[PDB]
């Protein structure tokens, strides 16, 4: 079973132009993600999928593998489908190019899950959050059954807190592992009403009856989207270097 | 493929004690439900499951069939499980004893669905509602996939209206059809965290991975929970004549 990690990294961003190129303790953000991806056991290759030459150059400059993709791509899953045709693997892992604090062990958990169950099409991550955090529409919640399969994903707080003290919330961590056949049949799936309403691409899979197992990990480090969280990551990353001396 | 309709009708109610015996244009509420149930094609028997001798006698008075069940059941579902042991069938339909405006056609849609797919364990109903109505925690919303299987049931407005004009909402109508094997295993299913938090018993099935197909019907009539709804139903069933 061959597994590869693909890191989508488009330059264009409204509140952070050239987001993957921002410096974090001396290296572009995209490099930190790539370096951590390389530490994931069981992965054959790591690639960066981009639609901008500057990103491709920055990646090659540190010796990373870059593959140009179409800029007309609406989603990071469509971009991964294009990569799938050129890069062969049985399992593709999609990592966010803007989460430099990703833990290699979490990707291994995800990979081990896919290998322990040959029938599993998609796998993703989640971690426990408080009810107060779950109230945010910018945070995606997920509810799972006993096998840890996702029942639904939503920006609405689910489960509804009728008996508030009994409610436990899970935040969805946007890292995915897809079997090859899922990506091959992907472009034929129609957009679902819940997907368009919620603006959550993963609901397109659920509409088609494709199971998504969700593994729970510890609270993940802060992503980068706000210049405030950027400074926190910078200090958190720097605090990490001195800790491992 | 033998199907039976079971109507849970406990005497008690915090807002309307003796609810099944309340008069609605000449007949107790339970009789209206029982008569409409008898109009459902494809069913072999209709039973009223109750805990009180007063309800049992009232049903026998109009010629219906009734079975005494334990008074310690927490829900009509548990009451149905007790009945399944006494009344043998392949498919059991659970009708609410407080919804006298039930349309026989809607129960036939549900039954047809179960017969069209022998692999389907549970089926239920739903109908379109507005965004305004979906915002209410007392209204249970359901989201389904292309095969109409339910993804989740919630009091929260699902789907979240990020793009409001794209959102379409469905209200769950508490009528169920269960295959016998689901009921034989029901007592072994543990309660789920989502069930306890939302206070929705059907989430106990989803937690165990049991599929629930949801068929869509037109807007249904109100049930009788409060004395206000009781007066509204009386008014509606009167003009319906
Ligand atoms: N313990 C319980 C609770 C409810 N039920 C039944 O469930 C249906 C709807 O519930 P409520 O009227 O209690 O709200 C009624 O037909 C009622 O008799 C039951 O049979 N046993």
């Amino acid at each position: 079973s061959k597994a590869v990690i693909v890191i989508p990294a488009r330059y264009g961003s409204s509140r952070l132009p050239g987001k993957p190129l921002l410096d974090i303790v001396g290296k572009p953000m995209i490099q930190h993600v790539y370096e951590r991806a390389l530490q994931v056991a069981g992965v054959a290759e790591v690639w960066v999928a981009t639609d901008d030459p500057r990103v491709e150059q920055a990646v090659q400059a540190f010796g990373g593998k870059a593959i140009m993709t179409r800029n007309d791509h609406e989603s990071g899953t469509d971009r991964l489908v294009e990569v799938m045709h050129k890069v062969e693997a049985d399992i593709y892992i999609n990592l966010q190019g803007d989460e430099p604090m990703i833990r290699p062990r979490d990707v291994e958990t995800l990979l081990q899950g896919m290998r322990d169950d040959p029938a599993l099409p998609v796998a993703t991550l989640c971690h426990a959050i408080s009810a107060a955090e779950a109230a945010e529409p910018s945070t995606v919640k997920v509810v799972v059954n006993t096998r840890q399969d996702a029942l639904y994903f939503s920006r609405s707080p689910i489960p509804y807190p009728r008996n508030a003290e009994k409610a436990r919330y899970l935040k969805h961590v946007g890292i995915y592992a897809y079997r090859r056949d899922v990506l091959q049949n992907y472009s034929q799936l129609p957009e679902s009403m819940p997907e368009q309403a919620e603006s959550l691409e993963q609901l397109r899979l659920m509409n088609a009856g494709i199971n998504i197992r969700t593994f729970e990990v510890a609270a993940t480090g802060p992503g980068v989207d706000t210049p405030a969280c950027l400074e926190k990551v910078r200090a958190l990353m720097a605090q990490e270097l001195a800790e491992n001396a």
